DNA sequence: AACGTATGATTAGGGTGTATATTAATTTATA
DNA sequence: TAAATTAATATACACCCTAATCATACGTTTA
DNA sequence: AACGTATGATTAGGGTGTATATTAATTTATA
DNA sequence: TAAATTAATATACACCCTAATCATACGTTTA
């Protein structure tokens, strides 16, 4: 049993035409939406063997995700899905594959879209990083002990290290006195000049 | 003639694999994107009878509306479109009648999604017919040439200069005591 | 009528002795504190002509400020105040004029004390400033436009001024362009080197 | 012999006025404080029979207990004490019986006030018989020699050094990323 | 018009104290 | 553990110092 | 013992995006 | 005034980059 479903788009307020359209494709019974509850009602009405007709994909849901649900539904209840606006929906519909086909493809595409958004986050991040990484921004860790250094205290330490170098102290002593690695002290040394 | 087209996603930098996968589907000749000009080149290369292969919808355009253009292009030049991840496309392929259909469908689905994502984040284009055709509403730019306080003006410029100089956002912000979000704003706006 | 008032100090818990002591000076009726409400009671009891006896100043209040109140009270109701611990206290109040006296002096002193704490604030402050002012710390206003300068933006401005100087632009133009005084620009000039 | 003693209060820097104000009461010889050593000097100068003049109680000591000492001293050496802002004292100094009395009284009043102000703010002296005669309670000094983290030790010292060098508190704080109160703590503790 | 140079006011960057509610680190009582 | 106890920190309130700047003005020299 | 010099791990100072509740500044509707 | 509307700011959440440092070890040279 052929079933239609219409719902006036706020940009396309005409109804009647839409209706006629539907019948023009066989719509025997037609639900009309005044949350879209009617829709659900219609979907519950149809069953294996019937054909559900609508003018355009978007009439199957307020957002893509929902469309998926809708289509899925029909797919399981094994109801033919027919969409008016599609050129040649007519000659093709008679193809043994087209149904299963159209249904799946729609789902796919759509899903391939959601998991594009669920990553819009990182994507733009990774996108930005890369751009930067190209500009030569990421430069590892900056000196932890040296003037300018973030933490003012380390600045103090840095200086004392130096002072202790001019004072001619011994590396080992410097290290222990400032709780630093020898290597590090050396770095401060061959760095000072 | 089977033709592939690859372009490394910033999140998926591997290339080689992508390549092989293309060949795995028949790609004889393969164009690689290093604006996406290569793409346009590949599209011009193909012609009635060939098959254009790609890994995923998005490789056909930076934004959906471009994809539409792409797909539409192929549809008219009558080139088979094949997407590595919507494998079933394989079937219908080879029956000139159904091929159109797919494209046609692919289009509608996308064209639709182009709203559900376009009617959500509403806009630096309304500042060319409201501020360039009258007087703009809301607070005025604090940092930009013209700006009331001359010093801000100076700052604005330095921000820019530092952008061309390719400096990092964070550094700019701190150097000018501004928010990143603001520097951003100065960025998008410059153009 | 001679009236005494006792209240055991937590450091001096003996009572009885204190009592005797009071009587030893004439206490006919004696109030004993077990907020110090009894005290207020006793104070209300006395009247012009009576003598209020206590062992020590502090028995007149929980803090100096209160003692003042107490004493002031007695002074107005014209009640003789006597304090035991004072050497020659009798020899003293055996004169009628040494009453007015003691009362006033106490008040004075005490007041001259509160008005010492009332300023303990500014005192230590002014005290500290001075020390510093001596150490040569206070150094006026530091440069507003120059590298290092507090506000990063002005730092930016400073530089641009310079740049515009090397670029050989004119003072006046610099000034207007950076919303600064000529004098100031000159300062930046006659400074750079 | 009438003797005065002046010392400019940091809140009342005028000197000269204070001086005359002393002479206005008879001050023949006047000692001026530039620890208060002059004061002690003046006190040693006076002899039974003389009168010691000062503007206000507080000029007799840095803290109350010292005043007591001062007053007591004068009381024994039998020197008249006369305080400028408690003018009514003049009415009586003549007679030595009322003189003692006043002092005696002045003492009690003060001795008293010495509690109402001593039993309120409850101490860097209990760290010489608890931490220098056992083990100290509470958190350990974070900045001080001995301190666990060696770097902290280094900082501590620099704070000190900067104190002797006579630097300003605020600067010290910022330079060592410490709180002012903390720097204070290091100050009072040093000695 | 810019430049060069003054002069009295206002000022922003720096200072001096004090005090309280929190969050550390330790030793020392319970349960 | 759960106290008890003392160090730091984070914040506020209150108000002090003083050379840079600002606002101004006024001859003189460059455009 | 220090010095001189390596080598693999961990890391702290720097980065990249995004998003929300507030507090600015303006123009533009009311009442 | 009271909206309405757009700029900045102040903060958080999420997670990426990478040369200094740390921890280590191991011959060699100074005390």
């Amino acid at each position: 049993m052929i079933i239609g479903y219409a719902r006036v788009s706020s940009l396309d307020q005409n109804l009647e035409r839409q209706l006629e359209n539907l019948k023009t494709f066989g719509a025997e019974k037609i639900f009309t939406e005044k949350n879209r509850p009617i829709l659900q009602k219609a979907l519950n009405f149809v069953r294996m063997g019937d054909r559900f007709i609508v003018e355009s994909i978007d009439r199957l849901g307020r957002n893509y995700n929902e469309v998926i649900h809708t289509v899925n539904y029909l797919k399981d209840k094994e109801v033919q899905l027919m969409i008016t606006s599609l050129p040649m929906m007519n000659e093709v519909i008679g193809n043994p594959l087209l149904d299963k086909f159209m249904k799946d493809l729609i789902i796919q595409i759509l899903a391939m879209v959601s998991e594009q958004e669920r990553n819009e986050s990182k994507r733009r991040q990774a996108q930005g990083i890369q751009v930067a990484k190209e500009k030569g921004v990421y430069k590892g860790r900056p000196l932890l002990y040296s003037p300018n250094a973030k933490d003012p205290q380390k600045r103090v330490i840095y200086h004392r290290v130096v002072e202790m170098l001019e004072e001619g102290q011994a590396i080992s002593k410097i290290a222990k006195e400032v709780n630093i690695t020898r290597q590090t002290v050396y770095r401060i040394k061959h760095d000072n000049g």
